[PDB]
Order: structure tokens, then C-alpha cells, then sequence
């Protein structure tokens, strides 16, 4: 199957390519290579953009 994770935080987006989110909603890591800054879809919202890893927790 797919792998996605839960918003445990709202996060309103810091940076132009920043994703903001809500608690609850539901995360897929795109990429993770770049350190504790995350490259997520929200397959929630449909938005894409980068997440701090410390506001997700797994399914």
C-alpha cells in the first residue's frame, strides 16, 4: 500500500515553497533527503510543499 502520516500541529507556511496544513490533516513524504524539512503532498488539501518533520506523526 501507500505511507502517510497525520498532521499533529497546524503550520502556516514560513517560506514561498513551504506547505501550510492544519492538525489532522493527512501527509505523503515526497522526500526527506534534505534534513528536518520534509517535501510533503497533503492529500487533504492537494497542496505540496516543505513540512517540519516534528509536526507529523505516523498513521
Amino acid at each position: 500500500g501507500v505511507t502517510t502520516f497525520v498532521a499533529l500541529y497546524d503550520y502556516e507556511a514560513r517560506t514561498e515553497d513551504d506547505l501550510s496544513f492544519k492538525k489532522g490533516e493527512r501527509l505523503q513524504i515526497l522526500n526527506s533527503s534534505e534534513g528536518d524539512w520534509w517535501l510533503a503532498h497533503s492529500l487533504t488539501t492537494g497542496q505540496t510543499g516543505y513540512i517540519p518533520s516534528n509536526y507529523v506523526a505516523p498513521s
